């Protein structure tokens, strides 16, 4: 009645009607929803279980509430602030509930064991822009006692975007010992939702796997355990509705939703965010593969489909598809019209008084496998920008430099040399020192003292430059390459870098795009045995745009992955 199911097909074009006029229809829905019923909540009020709660206004409704085993003699021990909600035809699948506090942290474990929980979601950083938003309510190491739960962490993975912990948990007396996987999303921004849902898609994927398919509800919790929760919660029961149905209903389960708990899905932009995510999902199918699998994937990706005239490999990258960096006075900073910098991700320079855009170089933050922004992503270097190049590594601590093409191919300058050889070179306020020049079959090392005149300090810059990359095409071989890969990483641990390398070809997308997803690839076959190179693409994607310009690229990727795989 009056909010119907969406076919998968209409998604598109719905999600678009919604945020129309500066989402206005998508407001009007949002403000609508209304379980209206009446509930209760005497327990949350409860003196004693008021301090219980991290925000007043943030309580459990009595009918949905889940319930603690009493403790004898202590009133009030039955109550932790947490509802279970619903999924698609899964009921109870999930309990949100608040970020525990230092006073409930015994409350919250008792719940996981009491529930039979295998996972927790954690939907925050324990602190963003200075405010906590949750206490650490988990050991640094070891073993900790909370209530009468031992709980011993096993193991931290921490990535990118995000964190998984292991943990053994043990009430004294039985034998029983218990496995918990805590899964820390940690790239929510500060203020307001992603600007794309591609990282909290793939943090979805692992903790669906992960979820033992016999488990107590999911725990999911934020900081109130409404907001940012009930996001996590729509997008995963609406991935589940759309396997055997083929329609979402954001609205209707939004609707349910808040007859379990107050507030779900807290704000106009997470409902909108509900919507690209879900839009997004329904975009790219399941491009993750196991080691072992991976050939065989190849293979497939090799053949042309009875039905199709191209390649499943070309269909598949078919699938993938600027503020300041248009101000009229950084228009000649740019290489290309079509290629500039996403303003979210882009790298400012310090602005220096009085020169307007002297912030502005194209280039752009990456994230790696392992930290955020492990990468700039930059075109080659204009002689006009060739000062701000030097300066935009001095500012932001990257002292390893990939340079992906000839200074010439093709017969077109494809980069200007921006670094000095036989002498000294002083680019604005950095002295740059040749100090040696490595030729190695399929690159060269150049290696180079940056000294600030303003202030007599000094940092080692290495520049590894690809000379082996066909002038057409792309290699045969992802031999080369993979060792070139494996040489700047080398170089970055070996001498201790905590900045970002920067990467760049000509316009800094295709190749660059290639060097990067494959650094962040292979670590990962390392580390998981699993290898999803779309996924990595979209992600760079999200970043910077075009990176892996052509279909060769992709599938060089995957070759190089396969070849890898051969060691």
């Amino acid at each position: 009645l009056s909010h119907p199911p969406i076919p998968i097909a209409d998604m598109a074009e719905h999600t678009e009607r919604l945020k129309a006029n500066d989402s206005l229809k998508l407001s009007q829905e949002y403000e609508s929803i209304d379980p209206g019923q009446q509930f209760t909540w005497e327990h949350s009020n409860l003196e004693v279980n008021k301090p219980k709660n991290r925000y007043a206004n943030v309580i459990a409704y009595d009918h949905s509430r889940v319930i603690l085993q009493p403790i004898e003699g202590i009133m009030g021990s039955d109550y932790i602030n947490a509802n279970y909600v619903d999924g698609y035809r899964r009921q109870n699948a999930y309990i949100a509930t608040q970020g525990p506090l230092p006073e409930t942290f015994g409350d919250f474990w008792r719940m996981v064991w009491e529930q039979r929980s295998a996972t927790i979601v954690m939907m925050t950083r324990l602190e963003e822009k200075s405010r906590i938003k949750c206490d650490q309510y988990w050991p640094n190491r070891g073993t900790e006692t909370y209530g009468f739960i031992q709980v011993t962490l096993l193991d931290t993975i921490e990535l990118a975007t995000f964190a998984v912990r292991t943990f053994s948990l043990h009430k004294n007396g039985s034998s029983e010992k218990r496995e918990v996987r805590q899964f820390q999303f940690t790239a929510w921004p500060d203020h307001g939702v992603p600007e794309y849902p591609t990282p909290f898609l793939a943090f979805l994927r692992r903790v669906k796997t992960a979820n033992p398919p016999d488990a107590g509800p999911i725990v999911v919790h934020c900081s109130a355990g409404v907001g940012r929760t009930g996001a996590f919660i729509v997008i995963d029961a609406m991935l589940e509705r759309i396997k055997p149905e083929k329609t979402v209903d954001v609205y209707g389960h939004v609707t349910l939703m808040r007859s379990q708990r107050n507030y779900m899905v807290q704000t106009e932009d997470q409902y909108s965010f509900i919507h690209e995510a879900l839009l997004e999902a329904v975009g790219a199918g399941n491009t993750e593969v196991p080691a072992r699998s991976l050939y065989a994937y190849i293979q497939k990706l090799a053949q042309v489909e009875p039905g199709e005239h191209v390649t499943g490999m070309e269909l598949e990258f078919k699938r993938l598809a600027f503020i300041s960096a248009n101000l009229p006075a950084n228009k000649f900073k740019n290489r290309l019209v079509n290629i500039m910098p996403y303003e979210s991700t882009r790298v400012a320079l310090q602005p220096i008084r009085g020169v307007e855009g002297s912030d502005y170089i194209n280039a752009s933050f990456i994230d790696g496998y392992r930290q955020q922004k492990a990468y700039i992503a930059t075109q080659g270097p204009l002689a006009e920008t060739t000062e701000d190049f030097w300066r935009m590594l001095w500012e932001n601590n990257s002292t390893i430099v990939v340079m992906l093409t000839k200074l010439r191919e093709m017969g077109r300058e494809k980069c200007h040399q921006y670094w000095p050889a036989e002498r000294s070179a002083r680019y604005q306020y950095f002295v740059v020192d040749p100090m040696a020049e490595y030729n190695m079959p399929q690159y060269i090392l150049r290696e180079f003292k940056v000294t600030d005149a303003r202030d007599g300090q000094s940092r080692t810059v290495r520049q590894f430059q690809f000379t082996d990359w066909p002038e057409q095409g792309v290699p045969k071989s992802g031999e080369g390459f993979i060792d070139f890969i494996g040489q700047v990483h080398k170089t970055k641990e070996q001498f201790g870098q905590d900045g970002p390398i920067s990467v760049h070809c000509s316009a800094g997308v295709g190749r660059t795009g290639v060097f990067i997803t494959l650094s962040i690839v292979l670590e990962r076959m390392r580390y998981e045995g699993v290898v999803d190179i779309f996924q990595t693409v979209k992600m760079l994607r999200t970043q910077r745009p075009a990176m892996v310009q052509t279909e060769d690229e992709y599938q060089f990727a995957y070759q190089a992955a396969l070849e890898y795989l051969g060691s």
